[PDB]
């Protein structure tokens, strides 16, 4: 109903546009009001969610409502035979159509939270960060490993959610600018696996070896080894930038069309990385096999600290392994969702999850970047 009086709107303006008496235009006017007047009550597809009175529907109805007005002056000027300024103001029609009817309920709410989400990230990290480095006497390995993760944590609240809302909106840009939003998260949760581990290795050398700890662990290994903990995170991370990416189908659907050059997309996260590196290798090497030997590690740790039972070190080593254990527990946890649904969409490409799941497994993902202050400064109450 509403679209063919828009045509109606349309086909019979260009009558007017096209006409040589005002017969013509008299008539198609009147048409024209009849057609505005039956779609001013109609609801576009667009606005199937907005409620009846929501701002929407009276800016558009307001916006015919103006229509009416510009026509009812075109007749009335074409009621007495002066065809030149009735066919004028059928020429302002088409500014009133430019201005209104020429022109994201459930995805505000996303948007919305996943900007808490960064006011909650930032700022606690940055509170760690600052807890740690500002103090002298917290120069340690894994204080320092801590303050790895406390930068990372920053980087996604920082980077990796105000990039994940311009993936949301998505915009139309080249191909390899989309592997440049892709890979940061890549980098930055790889670099929270391995500061995750770092801290398990580090708590078990304080654990089985304390004799001699200190003299092992000296700090410029501790700076080695986050740097190699880095490193590593480029590596893994900047592999879809090196060639590992689904570029092949988007280059071949952007060549059958006709066009050549640089492919032009949506930017979507699934167009551009392909599932095979998430699934295989980002996953099943670079995720998967840490996480049971920090498991392994955990369960030496806390199987030691019991053997061994002054009493007060290995009690406060036992809280800290408490903390550190249920830390690298919640990471597991909130990362475990995105990675199985990387899983489901390789393994069966038929099978669509439904997006409130995804939006969920998200919300986790990056929403563990501020559980983990929360959880730090509880730890730090306790103990
Ligand atoms: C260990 C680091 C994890 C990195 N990572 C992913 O692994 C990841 N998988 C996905 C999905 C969700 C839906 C079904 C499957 C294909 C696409 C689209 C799963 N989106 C991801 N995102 C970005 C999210 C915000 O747009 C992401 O950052």
């Amino acid at each position: 109903d509403l679209e063919d009086n828009w045509e109606t709107l349309n086909d019979n303006l260009k009558v007017i546009e096209k006409a040589d008496n005002a017969a013509q235009v008299k008539d198609a006017l009147t048409k024209m009001r009849a057609a505005a007047l039956d779609a001013q009550k109609a609801t576009p597809p667009k606005l199937e969610d907005k409620s009846p009175d929501s701002p929407e529907m009276k800016d558009f109805r307001h916006g015919f409502d103006i229509l009416v007005g510009q026509i009812d002056d075109a007749l009335k000027l074409a009621n007495e035979g002066k065809v030149k300024e009735a066919q004028a103001a059928a020429e302002q029609l088409k500014t009133t159509r430019n201005a209104y009817i020429q022109k994201s309920a459930f995805q505000a709410a996303y948007i919305g939270i996943e900007v808490l989400i960064a006011l909650v990230s930032v700022p606690g990290n940055v509170l760690v960060i600052w807890a740690v480095k500002v103090n002298q006497a917290l120069r340690d390995a894994t204080f320092c490993f801590i303050v790895s993760l406390a930068v990372a944590d920053v980087l996604v609240g920082a980077l990796v959610i105000p990039l994940a809302i311009l993936i949301n909106i998505g915009p139309q840009t080249y191909f390899h600018t989309c592997l440049m939003v892709a890979c940061p998260v890549l980098i930055l949760a790889q670099s929270s696996i391995l500061a995750l581990l770092a801290i398990a290795v580090d708590r078990y050398l304080r654990v089985k070896i304390p004799l001699r700890y200190k003299m092992v662990v000296t700090p410029r290994r501790a700076a080695v080894a986050i740097a190699g903990c880095w490193i590593l995170s480029f590596v893994v991370g900047l592999t879809p930038m090196f060639g590992w990416n689904n570029l092949s189908a988007v280059e071949r659907a952007w060549a059958a069309a006709g066009s050549m050059g640089e492919p032009v997309i949506k930017c979507e996260f699934e167009k551009v990385i392909s599932m095979e590196y998430m699934v295989y290798f980002n996953f099943f090497v670079w995720v998967l096999p840490p996480l049971l030997l920090m498991v392994l590690i955990y369960l030496e740790v806390f199987a030691l600290i019991r053997k061994q039972l002054p009493q007060k070190y290995y009690g406060k080593e036992l809280k800290i392994a408490k903390s550190a254990a249920l830390i690298a527990f919640l990471f597991a946890l909130s990362w475990l969702p995105l990675h199985i649904l990387n899983c489901i969409t390789l393994f069966c490409p038929s099978c669509h999850k439904p997006s409130i799941l995804t939006y969920i497994a998200i919300f986790l993902a990056h929403g563990n970047s501020a559980m983990n202050p929360i959880v730090y400064a509880f730890r730090i109450q306790k103990f």
